[PDB]
Order: structure tokens, then C-alpha cells, then sequence
């Protein structure tokens, strides 16, 4: 009767049908049985990584006993679930806990083996002392109490294997994680338990996707557990959608009910610079109130003539998680991908050969054609200076994230000595900086969709190349802590400045003599950039002037530029040895200097608009 | 239990996932029938723990296969080369050497206190000398991901 106070009844719980169906894993359960039914030392311990199913095996054995598939040596035996936490509850006096545990042990021995104690998280059996969890050591080695335990793989060697007198009384059972084909079956069996809790239906083509998809995207966790979450979340989200309106009709309404209040409390601003903001916000409101009322119409076109989860809700879940977009190109993204070297051309000018290669390994990955285990694209573009090869790697990180500072840049010119490698991989255990991990590593392990940029790579020491050697071609590198980080979704970009003027084989042979063939072989196309012709500078001129104008709008201060000045600047863009950097200095020598002189000398105030005009030699405002 | 509930899927995608479940279910029904029949031959025409049940326990524990080559593995061990050749091509002078060190330990002939065989590949770039190790680690465990690999 002391076993009623400190434990529940697993077999009784399994009798009333309160446990999930256990599928497969025949070998593990048969070994648990043939260990649990020997003369002495008859107590197994399941062992293995967290999530692969180790309480599932004990619950399967309990259901199996209740049914009657077990041998004669185990027919009609009850399994009790010991609870070490509720025993040390009130034991402040000097012997009460030992008294409790002794009563429990005596009561277990008082039966004739009709009880199988099952301790979960048994690594907690070492403490309870303050000579505790130690009075069990005699009864263990004789086979009185049949113990079924299950702890993860690495708290075993941390709490138990330290005590080789106690770990002798345990027989280990290793529980390896299943494969995709087996996880599919486990899900096929468990589906009808979520189909009830959520009032929905789940499609087998979705049960296959929730297991194939969650095997190449979520690598930090193990099997089935990392494949049941997708199904459960998809169902819960679908039920939410069923009750209320669908998504993308809810957020459009939430933000509209906010822009209203914004413009309402903004229109009462007795101000003049705030009138250009109100007249700009008042347009996005009418633009949103357009597609909102279009969605409410397109929803009735379907509601007059999305009721079970498919292989699409799963992808949407594994995309909201982990940030990686793996969807189906829902007709809004494809129209944007189709004109990409057109949205990149607003920031980079020329280099058509290189824009149509960076942009070419994004489509052939969003359409599901690239190798699923290798980086999305790994190519190095190199050429003369000031040509636009560090700008392209920023016009690209802005097309995908809408923020130029959401990417990972490391300036490879500080890696002059080989010992500077530990800066991006961590320091081995037992050294100064170890509870910090790597620096490149920990940056990608948190958001595995960024675009890495190794700037000025040939200035480094030829060992960091050999570190990168396996990043390309496999997308993996492990830090000090032993955590493997995957790169199979990033875009690897390496700039350079080799050759410096050689036509095509003074540079192609200077790359070959600075890098090794095993490093050139992992790369995709080696893009060559080209100098700037006189025509393709008259356009960078416009870009620069637009930039400066946008920078000036902090004072509502514009400026008018005449075509003579616009083609004077571009003709004073000179020296096809320095690219397009001199022009940014010419602009500030000509316009910016005298504008700033006039600006703090009175005689120019906000709201004005200054026209530039080419004096016979210089520019006059 | 799978196939009698998968058939009622109002879809076409799974219609090819059902055209194999039936096949394997039948191909296993055949084997069960054959073996249950052989049981009758043995019952008409064991009762002690022999020497190899201990070996079976040593294999269930510790995962190491130390058994008696039950006549189905010895076919794989002779088709090893032609089964690797389904993933690597050429380099037969290396395939023969990798494979020979596995039968040499299944027959219990290699030295018992030394690795099961340890040798180094070397040659020009992109030839196969890393695909072969992954093809060998898959022929033995049936999952390419289950090898301890460290990048030196
Ligand atoms: N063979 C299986 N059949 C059915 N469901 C399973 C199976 N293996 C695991 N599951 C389910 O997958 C999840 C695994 O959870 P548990 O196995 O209880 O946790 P665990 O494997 O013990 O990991 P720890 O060490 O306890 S944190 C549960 O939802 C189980 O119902
Ligand atoms: N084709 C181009 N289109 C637009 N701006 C360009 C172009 N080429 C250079 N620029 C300008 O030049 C600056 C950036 O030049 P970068 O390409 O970053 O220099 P770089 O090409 O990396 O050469 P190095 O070797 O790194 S100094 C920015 O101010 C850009 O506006
Ligand atoms: N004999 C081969 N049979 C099949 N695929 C091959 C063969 N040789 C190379 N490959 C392909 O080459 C890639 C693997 O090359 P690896 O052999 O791994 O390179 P490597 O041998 O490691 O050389 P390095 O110096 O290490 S880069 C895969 O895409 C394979 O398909």
C-alpha cells in the first residue's frame, strides 16, 4: 500500500486506452523481454539520443502485456512507474526518506515478482542523499526488483558511468534512430490520433512530405520527434484558419485597422515637413484597402462554388520555422524571379555575364533542380579595381532579404597568419575562449539562409583556403563544441583582385598559381569582371546623383541638374585603371563642397532647389 | 494494416506508392509461407544453447557481427565488388583491396588485435577516392550518414 503513494500504474493506464500506438521496433522489445526474464541481474536500460523513442518502447511493452503477446514468464505482470521526485517531498528529518524507500523496497520484494518497477530519467537516482539510491544496490544484483530505465546517451556517461559499482547492475540496450521509410509508417499509424484532437483530415501525400522534408532542413534534432511537430502544427494552423478567416486576409485587415489610426492622429500635426509624410502614408492606406476588398471578393468566388492538410501546409510550416523558403512559388514570387537581372541592374551596371550567373543559381534552386546536399552556389568573381564586384554581392543580399546588413561578411585580409583560423572555428576544449564557439559557425547555425561573403580572399594565408576546402562541395564544418553546421542553403561569394589588367590568361594563370586544383575544382564558374566603357559611366552618374538627392531629402532640399553638367561629370570620369571610384570623389569636389559652403553661410535654406550649371570649366550653383 | 487503409486515398500521387506496397506485401507473404512450411519438415523429420547462440547475444549486444555466415550473407560477400561497382567505376585495384579485407575478417582469419584493416587512398583530384569510402560505408550499414567522419 506504500506503492500507491509514490507511483502511478503504467499497466492500468494502458488498459483504459490512454497510450499511443507503438509501431515497429520489434527487436528492441524482444531484447527488453529476454533481458527482463533472466535469473539474476534482470534489468535493462534503454540508451540513445533524445527523441528516437525510448518511453515509446516501454509503453509498447505495456500494451503488449495487456494484450497477451508476451511469454509465460511475463504473462500477467503489472508495471509500476516509480516517481523519485515525490519521495523526497517532505523528508527534512534525519531518516524519513530512507524509511520511505525501505518501505517501498520491502513491499516490492514482498510480492513474488508480479511487479516491474520502471524508473524514467534514472540518472536522477544518484542523488536523493543530502548514502541514498545506494541501498538499492544489494537488491539489484540479485534480481528482486526488475528495473526498466531509459536515459539519454550523454547523461549516462556523466552520472552513471562515473560509478562503475552501480553501472555493473545494468544491461545496456542501444536504440538507434529510424530511417525515412520507417518514420513514414510510424506516422501512418499515428495520424488517426491527431485527426481526432484537431477536427481535420490528414493526407498520406502529406505524411510522406513531413518526413522527407524534415530530413534535409532540420538537422539539429533527431527522427520521429522532428517529423511529428510538422504534422501537429499544420493541423492546428488549419483549425485556426477554419474558425476565423484564412491567412493573407487577416494580416491585410490587421494592418489596415492600424494605418487608419496612424493617419488619423497624424493629420492633426500643425507642421509643414509632416505634410509630405501624411500625403505618402495616405496612399498606402488606399492601396491596402484595395487588395483587401479584392481578397474578400476572390474568397467568395471560392466560397460559393482547403479542408485537409497537404504537402503545402507542411512546407509552409518548415519555412516559417528555420526561415528557409521551401514553398511552391505562389505566382507572386515567380513573377519577381522572372525579372531578376532587371532588379539587380538598378544597382549594378554592366557585368551582364556575371549578373546572369548569380541570378541563374537562384531560379534553378527555387524550382527544385539543384543538388539537395551542396551549397546553393559557390563562385568567385575577380577582376580589376572599382569595377563593382563587392557591390554585386550587396545588391544580391538586398534582393533576397530587403536589408543589406542581414548577410555575413568577413574581411579575409585580417587572416594574414595561419593561427587566425581559430577565429572562425572556435577553440578546442580546455582553452581560454571555449564557451563562445566559433564566429562564422555560430552566425550561420542561427539563420541558415544568409549569403556569406569572403572579401579580398587572396590576401590571406594559404591555410584558410584549406579550411574552406570542405565548406564548398559539402556544406559542413564542425566547431570546437563538436556541433556540425550545415551550409547547404547559403550562397558563397569570394571576391578578389588577382591579375590586375591581364587580358584573360594573365589572370587565369595567376589564379592557377595561387590556388590549388583541388580548391579550384569545388567552385562553380569563375566569373571575370571587365573594365568600364565610357558609355556605362553616364549612368553611374545618374545613380550617384539620385543617391545624393535621396540623402538631401532630410531637409526637403532638392537640386536640378542640366544635361551639360551630367555629361561633363561623366567625361571627367577618367583613368580606366581606377574604375568608378574617382567619380564619387569628383562629385563631392564639384557639387558637395560648394553646396556645403553655401549651406551654412545663409543664402540657402530648406525647401529650396538649387540648379547646377556648367561654367566654362567648373560647376556653379 | 497499411495497405488496407492506404488504398482509399482519393489521389493520384499515392497511386504509385500503393503499386509497391502490394508488391512487397506479396513478396513477404511468400517467404512467410515457405518458412512456416519448412518448420513442418524440421518438426516431422533446437533444445540446447549451442555455441553460436552466445555469439548471437554478443552481436545483439555491442552490434559487432560475430556469427556463422548464414548462407545469405556469403552471397553478398562474393557480389561485393559488383555491388560497389554500381556506385564507383574503375579503380578495381582499389575495390578488390577494400573488399578483400572484409571477407578476410568474416572468415575469422585476420589478426584479432589490430584494426580490421586500415589503408590510405591517394591520387589526382576528383577521381573517386572519397566516393568509394561513402559507397563502402553504405554497403555495410544501409545508410550513408552513419560513419564517423572528421575533416583533417
Ligand atoms: N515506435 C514508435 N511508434 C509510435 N510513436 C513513436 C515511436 N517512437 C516514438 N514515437 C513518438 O515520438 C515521440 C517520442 O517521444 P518519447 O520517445 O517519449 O521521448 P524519448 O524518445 O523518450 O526521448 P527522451 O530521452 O525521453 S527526452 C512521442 O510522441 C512518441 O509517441
Ligand atoms: N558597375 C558599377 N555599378 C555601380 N556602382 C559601381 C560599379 N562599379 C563600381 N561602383 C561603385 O564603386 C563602389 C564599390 O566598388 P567596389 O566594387 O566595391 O570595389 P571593388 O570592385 O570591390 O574593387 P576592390 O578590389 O574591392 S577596391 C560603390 O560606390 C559603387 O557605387
Ligand atoms: N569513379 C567515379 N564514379 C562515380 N562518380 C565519380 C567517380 N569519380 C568521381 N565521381 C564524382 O565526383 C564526385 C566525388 O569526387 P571525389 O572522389 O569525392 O573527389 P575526391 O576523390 O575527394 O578528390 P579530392 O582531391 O578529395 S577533391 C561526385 O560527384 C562523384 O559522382
Amino acid at each position: 500500500q506504500a506503492l500507491q503513494k509514490y507511483s502511478t500504474d503504467l499497466t492500468a493506464r494502458a488498459r483504459e486506452g490512454k497510450l499511443d500506438p507503438v509501431i515497429g521496433r520489434d527487436n528492441e522489445i524482444r531484447r527488453v523481454v529476454q533481458v527482463l526474464s533472466r535469473r539474476t541481474k534482470n534489468n535493462p536500460v534503454l540508451i540513445g539520443e533524445p527523441g528516437v523513442g525510448k518511453t515509446a518502447i516501454v509503453e509498447g511493452l505495456a500494451q503488449r502485456i495487456v494484450a497477451g503477446d508476451v511469454p509465460e514468464s511475463l504473462r500477467d505482470k503489472t508495471i509500476v512507474a516509480l516517481d523519485l521526485g515525490s519521495m523526497v517531498a517532505g523528508s527534512k528529518y534525519r531518516g524519513e526518506f530512507e524509511e520511505r524507500l525501505k518501505a517501498v523496497l520491502d513491499d516490492i520484494k514482498n510480492s513474488a515478482g508480479q511487479i516491474i518497477t520502471f524508473i524514467d530519467e534514472l540518472h536522477t537516482i544518484v542523488g536523493a542523499g543530502a548514502d541514498a539510491g545506494n541501498m538499492i544496490k544489494p537488491m539489484l544484483a540479485r534480481g528482486e526488483l526488475r528495473l526498466v530505465g531509459a536515459t539519454t546517451l550523454d547523461e549516462y556517461r556523466k552520472h552513471i558511468e562515473k560509478d562503475a559499482a552501480l553501472e555493473r547492475r545494468f544491461q545496456q540496450v542501444y536504440v538507434g534512430e529510424p530511417s525515412v521509410e520507417d518514420t513514414i509508417g510510424i506516422l501512418r499509424g499515428l495520424k488517426d490520433r491527431y485527426e481526432v484532437h484537431h477536427g481535420v483530415r490528414i493526407t498520406d501525400s502529406a505524411l510522406v512530405a513531413a518526413a522527407t522534408l524534415s530530413d534535409r532542413y532540420i538537422t539539429a534534432r533527431f527522427l520521429p520527434d522532428k517529423a511529428i511537430d510538422l504534422v501537429d502544427e499544420a493541423a492546428s494552423r488549419l483549425r485556426m484558419e477554419i474558425d476565423s478567416r484564412p491567412v493573407e486576409i487577416d494580416e491585410v485587415e490587421r494592418l489596415v485597422r492600424r494605418l487608419e489610426i496612424e493617419e488619423m492622429a497624424l493629420s492633426k500635426e500643425e507642421d509643414e515637413a509632416s505634410a509630405e509624410r501624411l500625403a505618402k502614408l495616405r496612399s498606402e492606406l488606399a492601396d491596402q484597402k484595395e487588395k483587401l476588398a479584392e481578397l474578400t471578393t476572390r474568397w467568395q468566388n471560392e466560397k460559393n462554388a482547403k479542408e485537409e492538410v497537404g504537402p503545402d501546409d507542411i512546407a509552409d510550416v518548415v519555412s516559417a520555422w528555420t526561415g528557409i523558403p521551401a514553398g511552391r512559388l505562389l505566382e507572386g514570387e515567380t513573377a519577381k524571379l522572372l525579372r531578376m537581372e532587371d532588379e539587380l541592374g538598378k544597382r549594378v551596371i554592366g557585368q551582364k555575364a556575371a549578373v546572369t550567373a548569380v541570378s541563374d543559381a537562384v531560379r534553378r534552386s527555387r524550382a527544385g533542380v539543384s543538388d539537395p546536399n551542396r551549397p546553393t552556389g559557390a563562385f568567385m568573381f575577380l577582376g580589376p579595381t572599382g569595377v563593382g564586384k563587392t557591390e554585386l554581392a550587396k545588391a544580391l543580399a538586398d534582393f533576397l532579404f530587403d536589408d543589406e546588413r542581414a548577410m555575413v561578411r568577413i574581411d579575409m585580409s585580417e587572416y594574414g597568419e595561419k593561427h587566425t583560423v581559430a577565429r572562425l572555428i572556435g577553440a578546442p576544449p580546455g582553452y581560454v575562449g571555449y564557451e563562445a564557439g566559433g564566429q562564422l559557425t555560430e552566425a550561420v547555425r542561427r539563420r541558415p539562409y544568409t549569403v556569406v561573403l569572403f572579401d579580398e580572399i587572396e590576401k590571406a594565408h594559404p591555410d584558410v583556403f584549406d579550411v574552406l576546402l570542405q565548406v564548398l562541395d559539402e556544406g559542413r564544418l564542425t566547431d570546437g563544441h563538436g556541433r556540425t553546421v550545415d551550409f547547404r542553403n547559403t550562397i558563397l561569394i569570394l571576391t578578389s583582385n588577382l591579375g590586375s589588367g591581364g587580358s584573360a590568361e594573365q589572370v587565369l594563370a595567376a589564379v592557377r598559381a595561387t590556388f590549388k586544383p583541388e580548391f579550384i575544382n569545388r567552385l562553380d564558374d569563375v566569373l571575370i569582371f571587365e573594365g568600364l566603357n565610357p558609355e556605362e559611366l553616364v549612368r553611374i552618374v545618374d545613380i550617384q546623383l539620385a543617391q545624393l538627392g535621396k540623402r538631401l531629402a532630410q531637409r526637403r532640399l532638392q537640386l536640378q541638374v542640366s544635361l551639360p553638367a551630367k555629361r561633363w561629370l561623366a567625361q571627367r570620369g577618367f583613368d580606366p585603371v581606377y574604375g568608378a571610384r574617382p567619380l564619387r570623389r569628383l562629385v563631392q569636389q564639384a557639387i558637395g563642397d560648394q553646396l556645403a559652403k553655401m549651406l551654412l553661410a545663409g543664402q540657402v535654406h530648406d525647401g529650396d532647389t538649387v540648379p547646377v550649371n556648367v561654367s566654362p570649366d567648373a560647376d556653379s550653383l
